[PDB]
């Protein structure tokens, strides 16, 4: 055997039933600057098999308690072993009990420990927040266990599975309010041993995990709202932010949310109240601790008078996201963390569903195509991608479970289920759901419960019939990675899959147990009517009618894009949807006019069509008014203006967007009155603040009055903003650029004076927008200046600069000059040398910068690149990929853009 405190998951020997923990923060530093915590524990646990050890989790705890580490006792009248010896192995985090004999299947013991550890600003545990207000640094203690962080805190089975209910204490200094998962029992009593700390007892948790407790000390006020089943709802922040009146949207939008998903769920919120709190740079950015949600500050808070549209639909999803959790994923658990991508891909998903019931004008389910789908398909389109599944025996380590949060486990993770939820009907998907939930709440559970709750709905009706089990079907889209291309030919109505990658050239290592092949549920419009549906079944090949098109007809796949895949057609079907697009684009679903334009330039890349087919589908956009096809344009054309923006390309491609977004520029000239008033509706919003973006940094000339007239007026009456904040990173960039000193010093004492993060990292951003070299220069002189412009900022500034054409050589010589700086800032505070090397390389696309950069990267002798190490060999393989790229397309989109641009 091996030792199990050697192994990495807990023993199964013992359960845990009931933890008592109290914790007292000393948010007053000892004076050699250390802040700590105080903790005593008791766990009460059951014997499910005689062993002579007790294994539970521990973190850079120190133990005080007397005697050994632990006190063990029996409950009710077990007798309970001596212990031999208690000792600490940091490996795998363990706290070990040796003891002279076994505990006793069906027996329960309570162990109790007396500990401490640091409270450090390090937001792993239980941890210390600070921050500014006015002259004061003020300090606060605060949580983050997710995901294997509670043993930080104190000792416990530290696993997702082994939940138990929760009775937390928090002593604490007597003018602070204590907050915990659950309400206090009462009011707060005094410390006997010293009243200027006072103790709150909060009530009994549901039985719950580990990684979803938090306890919070400090000075933050509410405002609050009682739903009217009694269930209290809070939002808590900052004292200054609250009576500014910061907290009042994520209020007006939670009790509306926690209605939708108590109906959608069919599921009373299973708690008392629910607290939602704001702090300050909590990097995390939100965390669904059961009854005290976390948030950063930008993610919970509004201000109406300086924030963006884009800002209030960051709030109302971020809520939606985390409040989803409080049913799925922390009434009913996934057993390990190798299920992450369910978890976190159901909310994901169903974030828009809970904020489109609070926001129902605004087509907010419409976002997850942009906002996931797509996101997610440019790095599942590569042989280095992976499955969303993972065997729970390959994820053991901290470092291991951490790796399960990324894009794939999230954004495809939400793709899949949306696709899932569509095939079935939203009805079908919401009554197995149900069930689901009901069976397994307060429970743990794999993917294959909720597979199996499903096929039981889909067998107890007879109207929605499937090529195969539910279980079948998802293991095509969960055990294998990407995705595929559907191609059909509309001349016969053949219609093929392969595995999709962007890299036609890439060896695909990662074998598949089903040979990259799909069961796909298929989707299609003709003429503009809905066809009956279709499933390709798990083969290469097949055909069928309803792809087979007459000569003035089409056919277009894959409505809205619920199916995770990209379509191709022959040329032929591909006009005759440009020809719709031009006559009447109203026949084609928003989502779909976008669609064509995602997947052309997708297909081009991978060389299924030809680049000017790509190109060929924008032409409709000069009289598009919707958001999302200008969206799927800018986000594909951004690389080509990333790689011709200094060349002779440039001014053709200019040209020829200042053609397509001229009409939509004047349309909400006039929609909007002069500019006076903002359209109604969100999509309408994003529409507009995409067009003046467009026009503005493409020159056109009426989009440049607009903003020179705007930050003249700004200018002259400096206490009162015209630009509304839609319009503001635009119309502030635009008037740097064409400005000089004048304007640049006037943003730059406003940037100075700003007291919002929104409205400093915009002014930040457009101050880069100058064209004056010596400008540029003198302000990458102060991004190393903490005085002017924090550490924090520091490279993102860098980077802004280097966007800018006329700071590209700037910022590149900045940092390769100053690069001896790794030795003062992988000192002092971390930095992301990597993030500033892509941002600031991201151009390079010839044979002479490809030498620049390995002549950079010969200064290895010493220094090296720290976090940035992996990220400049990313450089070096991106301009090679770079360099093909512009061989292979430059003459072709010369001559493409010269052509259509009048
Ligand atoms: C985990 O925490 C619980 C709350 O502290 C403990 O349960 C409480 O035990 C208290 C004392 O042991 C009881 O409070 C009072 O204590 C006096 C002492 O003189 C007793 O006479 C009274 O029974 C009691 N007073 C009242 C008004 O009840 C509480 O009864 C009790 N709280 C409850 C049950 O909610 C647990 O013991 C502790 N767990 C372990 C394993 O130590
Ligand atoms: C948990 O226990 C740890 C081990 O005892 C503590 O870490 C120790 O802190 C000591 C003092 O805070 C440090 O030792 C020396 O301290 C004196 C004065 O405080 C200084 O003169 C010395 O410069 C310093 N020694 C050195 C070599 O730097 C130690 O840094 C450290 N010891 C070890 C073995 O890590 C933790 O502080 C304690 N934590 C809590 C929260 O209680
Ligand atoms: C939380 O919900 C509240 C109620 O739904 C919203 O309160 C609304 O705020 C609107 C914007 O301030 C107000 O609209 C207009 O305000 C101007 C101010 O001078 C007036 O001219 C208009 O008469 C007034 N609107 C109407 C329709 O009369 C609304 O007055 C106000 N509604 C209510 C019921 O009080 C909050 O905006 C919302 N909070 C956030 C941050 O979104
Ligand atoms: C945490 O507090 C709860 C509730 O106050 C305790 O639950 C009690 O458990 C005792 C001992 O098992 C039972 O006799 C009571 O019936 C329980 N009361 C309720 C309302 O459930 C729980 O034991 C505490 N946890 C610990 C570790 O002490
Ligand atoms: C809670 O009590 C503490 C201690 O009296 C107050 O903290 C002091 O606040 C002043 C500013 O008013 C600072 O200059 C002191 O340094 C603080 N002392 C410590 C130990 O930090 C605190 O302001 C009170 N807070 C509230 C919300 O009432
Ligand atoms: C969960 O959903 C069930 C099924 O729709 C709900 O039960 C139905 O409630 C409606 C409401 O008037 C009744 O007309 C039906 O007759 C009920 N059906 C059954 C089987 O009881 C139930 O109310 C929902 N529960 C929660 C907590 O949302
Ligand atoms: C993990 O969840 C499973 C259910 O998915 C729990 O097993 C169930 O336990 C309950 C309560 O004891 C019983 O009603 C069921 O018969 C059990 N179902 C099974 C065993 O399949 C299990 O207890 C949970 N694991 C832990 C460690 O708590
Ligand atoms: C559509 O699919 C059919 C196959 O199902 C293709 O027709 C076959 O082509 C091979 C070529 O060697 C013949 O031997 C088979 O007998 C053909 N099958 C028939 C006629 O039923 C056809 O090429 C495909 N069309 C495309 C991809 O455009
Ligand atoms: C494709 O997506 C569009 C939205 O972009 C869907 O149209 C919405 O349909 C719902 C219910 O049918 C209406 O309540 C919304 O107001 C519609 N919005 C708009 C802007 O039309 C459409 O239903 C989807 N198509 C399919 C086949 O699922
Ligand atoms: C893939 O393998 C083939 C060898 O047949 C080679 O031509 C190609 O360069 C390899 N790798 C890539 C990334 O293209
Ligand atoms: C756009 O197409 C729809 C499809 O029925 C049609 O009703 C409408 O008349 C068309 N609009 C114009 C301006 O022709
Ligand atoms: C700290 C936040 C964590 C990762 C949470 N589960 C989220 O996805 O936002
Ligand atoms: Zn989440």
């Amino acid at each position: 055997q091996s030792k199990p405190w050697n192994r990495y998951r807990l023993p199964t020997t013992l359960l845990p039933d009931s933890y008592n923990v109290t914790l007292r923060p000393y948010l007053t530093p000892n004076a050699d600057g250390l802040y700590i915590f105080k903790g005593k524990s008791i766990v009460r646990f059951l014997c499910q098999e005689p062993t002579d050890v007790i294994i539970i989790h521990s973190k850079k705890l120190n133990y005080t308690t007397q005697g050994h580490m632990v006190v063990l006792r029996g409950v009710g009248d077990s007798q309970v072993p001596e212990i031999d010896r208690t000792e600490l192995v940091e490996l795998t985090e363990y706290l070990v009990v040796h003891l002279k004999g076994s505990l006793q299947p069906g027996h329960m013991y309570e162990m109790e420990s007396e500990f401490q550890g640091e409270l450090a600003d390090d937001l792993a545990g239980f941890y210390r927040s600070e921050y500014m207000e006015g002259n004061v640094k003020k300090v606060l203690a605060t949580t983050q266990m997710q995901s294997t962080d509670a043993r930080k805190s104190f000792p416990c089975f530290d696993e997702p599975a082994m939940k138990a209910t929760f009775n937390i204490t928090l002593i604490h200094p007597n003018n602070l309010t204590a907050l915990s998962n659950m309400p206090p029992k009462g009011s707060s009593t005094p410390l006997a041993e010293d009243p200027n700390w006072s103790v709150t007892e909060f009530e009994t948790t549901p039985v719950m995990s580990t990684y979803l407790l938090a306890y919070i000390v400090s000075e933050f006020q509410s405002v609050n709202e009682t739903a009217q089943n009694g269930v209290l709802i809070r939002i808590w922040a900052r004292p200054n932010a609250i009576a500014e009146g910061h907290g009042m949207y994520a209020l007006n939008v939670t009790g509306p949310i926690l209605n939708f998903f108590a109906n959608h769920y069919n599921t009373s919120y299973p708690l008392p109240k629910s607290d939602q709190i704001a702090l300050p740079d909590f990097n995390a950015g939100a965390m669904e601790n059961w009854g005290l949600v976390t948030y950063r500050e930008n993610a919970l808070l509004f201000d109406p008078q300086s924030s963006s549209i884009s800002n209030k639909e960051r709030v109302v999803t971020v809520i939606a996201h985390e409040l989803a959790h409080q049913w799925f994923g922390n009434l009913v658990t996934l057993a390990w963390w190798n299920d992450l991508w369910l978890n976190e891909g159901f909310a994901s998903y169903v974030e828009y569903l809970g904020a489109d019931h609070a926001e129902p004008t605004w087509n907010l389910k419409d976002l997850i195509v942009p906002g996931d789908v797509y996101r997610v398909m440019a790095v599942d389109a590569l042989a280095s991608s992976h499955p969303l599944t993972t065997p729970a025996e390959e994820v053991n380590t901290p470092a291991q479970i951490s790796e399960m949060f990324d894009s794939i486990s999230y954004s495809k993770g939400a793709s899949v289920i949306r696709m899932l939820s569509n095939f079935l009907t939203e009805d079908l998907f919401k009554e197995g759901l149900a069930s689901y939930l009901h069976a397994f709440a307060y429970q743990n559970t794999t993917y294959l419960d909720l597979w199996e709750h499903l096929q039981k709905a889909v067998d107890a009706q007879t109207s929605i019939r499937l090529p195969d089990t539910v279980r079948a079907i998802m293991d095509r889209w969960t055990l294998q990675m990407g995705f595929p291309v559907i191609t059909v030919d509309t001349k016969t109505g053949n219609i093929s899959q392969k595995h999709f990658l962007l890299d036609s050239e890439s060896n695909v290592t990662r074998s598949s147990a089903f040979d990259y092949l799909w069961i796909v549920p298929i989707s299609s419009i003709k003429n503009g009517v809905m066809q009956d549906h279709y499933w390709l079944r798990d083969v290469s090949q097949a055909q069928n009618d309803l792809f087979k098109t007459a000569s003035d007809d089409w056919v277009l796949l894959n409505v809205n894009v619920t199916g995770y895949f990209q379509v191709n057609y022959d040329e032929d079907n591909w006009r005759m949807i440009q020809h719709q697009l031009q006559t009447n684009l109203s026949v084609i679903p928003v989502i779909n006019r976008a669609q064509v334009i995602y997947d052309s330039f997708n297909l081009a890349t991978a060389h299924m069509v030809p680049v000017t087919l790509a190109l060929d589908n924008t032409l409709f956009l000069n009289g598009e008014k919707e958001y999302m096809p200008w969206q799927a344009a800018l986000s594909s054309l951004s690389y080509f203006s990333l790689m011709f923006d200094r060349s002779e390309v440039y001014g053709p491609m200019k040209k020829y967007l200042r053609k397509q977004v001229e009409p939509l520029f004047q349309h909400f000239e006039t929609l909007t009155k002069n500019w006076t008033e903002r359209p109604e509706n969100l999509m309408d919003q994003y529409s507009e603040i995409n067009a003046i973006s467009t026009a503005c940094s493409n020159g056109l000339p009426q989009c440049e009055n607009l903003a020179k007239t705007l930050f003249d007026q700004w200018m002259s009456d400096p206490e009162n903003n015209p630009i509304h904040p839609n319009l503001r990173s635009t119309i502030y960039c635009n008037a740097i650029a064409q400005g000089g000193q004048d304007q640049w010093d006037f943003a730059w004492g406003q940037l100075q004076q700003a007291q919002l993060v929104n409205e400093a990292d915009k002014l930040r951003s457009a101050l880069a927008c100058s064209n004056e070299v010596w400008l540029l220069n003198r302000y990458l002189g102060y991004t190393l200046n903490p005085d002017l412009i924090r550490k924090q900022d520091a490279t993102s500034t860098i980077n802004s600069i280097a966007s800018n054409v006329i700071g590209q050589p700037l910022a590149w010589d900045f940092v390769q000059s100053n690069w001896k700086k790794l030795f003062q800032d992988y000192g002092g505070g971390s930095f992301s040398f990597s993030n500033l090397i892509q941002g600031v390389t991201r151009r390079f696309s010839s044979e002479f910068e490809l030498q620049q950069l390995e002549q950079f990267k010969k200064n290895n002798m010493d220094v090296g690149f720290g976090s940035g190490t992996r990220a400049l060999e990313q450089a070096l393989e991106k301009t090679k990929a770079n360099i093909k790229w512009v061989k292979e397309n430059k003459e072709v989109v010369l001559n493409w853009f010269i052509e259509h641009s009048s």
